[PDB]
């Protein structure tokens, strides 16, 4: 199988659908990656993550390097073996002095790539220094500047590890805050280095949806058309639909998992908090149309009771439903783009979801 | 199918193995009932409970009557439907004035049986007033005395509800503390009323194993030989082996579940706390011989990490392993009795387990 083969099967406006072929399997795009914080996707066995339709999951470099440690995970066979997920895994770089960052532990592009190496990540993220939003132009470009030099440093460390280069992929991360000119300069630096894919960094904090989207309107066309576009740490179902509309191919977010445990469930008619007393005797499944295991078996009232009682089965069922919903959302986006009816889909989606 | 048909397939000394046939399925005896506190067996889907080998689970009257309430559960279709377990369910009576108990809510034999009725329990427990250990003879028999009058009251309320009597079973509960004479008098009162099965109450608090066992040595032969014998709230794997040796057929306990979440795992070479740093790099499954899903897939080191990190997947895996172990223990006891080699089994078991 290939190391990293991105093919675009269909397009509609700025949106694309297609595949990323890797040694450990294929990734259908647009793709949602469940976040497996601490070598587990909160409350789900990997078999269940797969059942919901996920093709790839995300692991965090910072978290695992501290616990149980990178070299330990390496000695026990690598992250795939350790947690029981044999499909691709993308690791963030740990990022979210010119030499790197010291913390109360040391991180730099070189250490970051060797740690992700030790973890056995399939998709590696370049080490970066996130540009806190907001702002200042000659500040954001300073921050952006180091990032770009760090991307070069990550590229070189990765390529030196030929085991890594032959079997894994390296993604660069675009910074610039909300400055069109800082974003552009980052786009050029990154494409000048050359990466397997390009991420849009810095948009996952503060910025309402309108700001985020306006920044995507000019950022994403700056990226090489022929490589995957990954929007880091986004988002809500309507954020995803809007970002795909602006050319994004990959997503991660803690939303479905975290807000699941908190009692929030995502539905086609919008999110609901299952703790609300209105669900006390509701026999309907969480969502009238979800094909998930949970909605085939349990009612809102049962899940209402488990969550209010702080029962772990509750968190389990809510998280499985929410990841299933996100995956179902990605499948509908994929199908509608391939079929050339994604703009209709986005419209219909918003009407209902916001209704 | 029958309402309640107990058959004894084989015996060895005081021990028996056989079946209890009920409308919703068959119960293999000696039987371990996972405790499904709050309409869930902590951290497990019912399908997983079934996978481990459980034939019946236990629900608590006191807990569910307060949340989400008995009449509500009745309106939503009954406990089986509500929680997604279609096999038998035994409900405790809520027990653990002459008219009943008031609490900061009202409970009496009549209310207890109607609540278990509303829940749709398969096996109903008579309402009792547990004889706190220790003791005083003319006190324990006072407490025992009310219990016996309450058992009569439970018998009558149950039989008046003909929907209940035609489809469910009623168990009486033997009290007496550690007094051989109070136990005997309770045995006679109960058998004079007549129940489908007989429980040994009051032995699940304080009493070390030796005391518990000496009390079983004279209590259990007092019970009708031809009905099931249920030891309430027991216990550790070695407690179960010892009680079966003294004629017990049914068990419940929070041990496998609760101590699972706390990081304790049961093995054939004894319990272990997976949090211990000695498991940090242990690639072995939790138990070298367990046939459970968990031990087929994950290592001690992975589960070590999840539990120390407070990850829900950890509690899930540990609870599934522990319930699987208990069920595997019951199967080995059943097979060895049928095969007439249970005393050898008990011996071999103790050597290893305590080794
Ligand atoms: N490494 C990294 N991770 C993120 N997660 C969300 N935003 C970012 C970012 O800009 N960089
Ligand atoms: N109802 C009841 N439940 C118990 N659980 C443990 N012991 C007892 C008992 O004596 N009565
Ligand atoms: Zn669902
Ligand atoms: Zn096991």
């Amino acid at each position: 199988r290939p190391r990293f083969s991105f093919s675009i099967a269909a397009r509609e406006g700025k949106a694309r659908t297609g595949t990323i072929e890797m040694k450990r399997g294929v990734i259908r795009t647009p793709a949602f990656m469940p976040v497996g914080t601490a070598a587990t996707v909160k409350a789900l066995k990997p078999e269940t993550v797969r059942a919901t339709g996920a093709d790839i999951i995300l692991g965090n470099t910072y978290h695992l390097m501290l616990r149980p440690g990178a070299e330990r995970i390496a000695k026990l066979g690598g992250l795939h073996s350790f947690m029981g997920w044999d499909r691709p895994i993308l690791t963030d770089s740990g990022g979210y002095s010119e030499e790197g960052v010291t913390f109360k532990h040391m991180l730099s592009p070189e250490r970051s790539i060797e740690i992700q190496h030790l973890l056995g990540s399939d998709i590696v993220m370049a080490f970066d220094e996130c540009t806190p939003y907001p702002a200042t132009p000659s500040r954001a470009a300073s921050s952006m500047e180091r990032s770009m030099r760090w991307a070069k440093r990550s590229r070189d460390a990765f390529d030196s590890r030929k085991e890594q280069a032959e079997n894994a992929a390296l993604f660069g991360i675009q910074q610039g805050s909300v400055f069109e000119n800082l974003r552009q300069q980052s786009a050029d630096a990154l494409a000048e280095i050359g990466f397997d894919g390009y991420a849009v960094g810095g948009l996952a904090v503060g910025q309402g949806q309108d700001e985020m989207f306006r920044v995507l309107d000019f950022s994403v066309p700056m990226l090489p058309d022929d490589k995957p576009h990954y929007l880091m740490g986004v988002g809500k179902p309507d954020d995803i639909v809007g970002a795909v509309e602006r050319g994004i191919d990959m997503f991660d977010c803690v939303l479905p998992t975290r807000s699941g445990r908190n009692g929030q469930a995502f539905t086609w008619d919008g999110p609901i908090n299952i703790r609300n007393a209105r669900f006390s005797e509701d026999l309907k499944p969480l969502d009238s149309e979800c094909h998930c295991a949970v909605c085939q078996k349990w009612s809102r009232a049962y899940i209402h009771h488990l969550i209010r009682a702080g029962e772990i089965l509750g968190a389990m069922l809510m998280t499985e439903h929410n990841i299933a919903f996100y995956q179902q959302l990605m499948q509908k986006i994929r199908d509608s783009i391939s079929e050339g009816r994604f703009s209709q889909f986005a419209q219909d989606f918003r009407a209902r979801y916001f209704a």
